Formats: C-alpha cells, sequence, structure tokens
C-alpha cells in the first residue's frame, strides 16, 4: 500500500499471538512495544527520546506480522505510550519514504 | 526520492538561513527542533515523547527547507535530541510510506 501522513501512520500487527495497533515510525530505529509477555531470554536496555530513557526488556529474534507481512527482529519491550514499528523491521517488509 | 530504511533517514533542512540535519520521523505528530532563534512570538505546548513531556516554543508559519522541498508551518523549539521532521510538514512535501 501507499500509507499518507495526514494522519498517524496506523497499523494492525500480531506479536505474541495478540493482535495490536502500531505506528509505522521512520524515526525510530528499533520497535518499542508496550509491556506484554514474549518468550525466550531477555536483556535490559535503556532507550532515549523526547522526555528522557525508558527501560525496556530486549528480546531478539521476534516474529511479527505487520500489516499481514511477516518479519522477524528484536522487540523492545517496555512502558512506550505508543506501540512503535521501527527501521529494524521496516526494512524487512521493504518500506519506504517517497516524495 | 524513494528513501530506504537502512540508515537513518536524516535529511538537509535550511532554517533561518542555516543548514541543519534532521530525521524524518512518521511517528512525529509535529516537527520539533533544537534551540535557536526565530522570528515572532511563539505559543506554549507541551510534547509526550517516549520518556515524557517537555516544554517547546511553538512558533507558527516558519520558512523551512526540507530536502529541497519548501514548507512553510509550525516549529517546535525545545530539548529535543535530533531535530526531527513530523507529519505536519512531512505532508506539505508530499511524502507517503510505501510497502
Ligand atoms: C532505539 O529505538 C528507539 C529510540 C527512541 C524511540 S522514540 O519513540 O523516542 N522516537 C525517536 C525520535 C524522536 C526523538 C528522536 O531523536 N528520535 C520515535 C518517534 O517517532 C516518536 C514516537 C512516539 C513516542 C511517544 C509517543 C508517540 C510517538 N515520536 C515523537 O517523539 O514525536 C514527538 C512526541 C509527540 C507525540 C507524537 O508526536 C509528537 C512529537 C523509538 C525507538
Ligand atoms: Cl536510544
Ligand atoms: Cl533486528
Ligand atoms: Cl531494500
Ligand atoms: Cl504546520
Ligand atoms: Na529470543
Ligand atoms: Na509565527
Amino acid at each position: 500500500p501507499q500509507i499518507t501522513l495526514w494522519k498517524r501512520p496506523l497499523v494492525t500487527i500480531k506479536i505474541g499471538g495478540q493482535l495490536k495497533e502500531a505506528l509505522l515510525d521512520t524515526g525510530a530505529d528499533d520497535t518499542v512495544i508496550e509491556e506484554m509477555s514474549l518468550p525466550g531470554r531477555w536483556k535490559p536496555k535503556m532507550v532515549g527520546g523526547i522526555g528522557g530513557f525508558i527501560k525496556v526488556r530486549q528480546y531478539d529474534q521476534i516474529i511479527i506480522e505487520i500489516a499481514g507481512h511477516k518479519a522477524i527482529g528484536t522487540v523492545l519491550v517496555g512502558p512506550t505510550p505508543v506501540n512503535i514499528i521501527g527501521r529494524n523491521l521496516l526494512t524487512q517488509i521493504g518500506a519506504t519514504l517517497n516524495f
């Protein structure tokens, strides 16, 4: 699809067996999802933005369906105010910014 | 252009006669720029990013060039770690997300 930017570019994702809404975010290096359980090992990380940093759990090799496109990668889990699909997974679905 | 996302989507902007680097950020509603001087009056605004809320100065109707495309619109000035071009100006340059 072609998604215009008049509105937030929200899509449905499936992660850990759960359907969620998430933002397609070219300004995010990494994918950051609100607190939920995921299987396997994790390690702590800090991620920073406007307003400062939050502590997250970094889970590697997590499969996420994004607008019906499968992608695998690292997912960060923590107290983000919105679910964010960052560049690490946008690349895998072939997303580009065009103007 | 068509911009892939394997690297950060950094572009040159021109504002107040000065070249700066900024991030094209589809997850940002608003354009937020590091401390600089801008003409005219400003209004208050609170911006809620990943780590919390910050105060910014809102300047309306500011001339800004983005990757060689001319925009005139709202710029927020405050302590962001990176200059970010949000959807209010991405729409002015005709940007879309495609996959
Ligand atoms: C390492 O991986 C990441 C690091 C930081 C973030 S981030 O969420 O902080 N952010 C990074 C950007 C903004 C600062 C910067 O230098 N780069 C991703 C953004 O798209 C973020 C994504 C976002 C975070 C929190 C709330 C909503 C969106 N949007 C955002 O901060 O927008 C600001 C806040 C205001 C709300 C939305 O628009 C307004 C302008 C995401 C992943
Ligand atoms: Cl970070
Ligand atoms: Cl990854
Ligand atoms: Cl590619
Ligand atoms: Cl505007
Ligand atoms: Na894992
Ligand atoms: Na003004």
